């Protein structure tokens, strides 16, 4: 009827935008994860720096 | 390495969705009007016939 | 964790696969209105025609 | 009146619907890889840390 192919669209839009909302949650979650991902690698770059100068530190005595 | 290229994507992801929101809103317009445009036509049909069948009493009487 | 992130993503597959079944079944509903709506208008040019005929007939006599 | 158009309207709908499964799909791809890259630097670090910490307990002890 009527009411059986708009509730059918309007069930069709809230999917939707709880589709968009949870893709929402994704996205913060996805950020936090690159964020952590830049944070090791710096730590990484300057681990390896440190062992480095440390290591030609203990190659002069 | 890949980096913000992924973030850029889930960005696009959203836009698409946030998209299909309004153009589910359009559809479901042009839905409700093709319904009362049927009805419309249904009950006009309706009424044709019964004057088709009243003046098709009056004809066949002469 | 690596299962609370992709069971995510997964969960957002799934999700997006009952969309497009259900957008399936819209599509079929609604082209069964459209052809509905084809065979009132024909329905409705044939009755008017014959309306008109039929009363050009009463009009002669 | 609208016909058709409608109908095409519909066939958008589902063909980007559609889209929008694949580029999940690779988007699932790509944060599984990050997942593993941030564990691997993880491990690396605390090694790196095990390392960092040994050497300093020999140059500290001339």
């Amino acid at each position: 009827d009527k009411k059986e192919l708009f509730d059918t669209v309007i069930n069709l839009e809230e999917q939707i935008g709880s589709l968009y909302r949870q893709l929402g949650d994704l996205k913060q979650h996805i950020g936090e994860m690159i964020e952590e991902n830049h944070h090791l690698q710096l730590e990484n770059k300057h681990l390896r720096k440190r062992l480095d100068d440390t290591t030609q530190q203990i190659e002069k005595f």
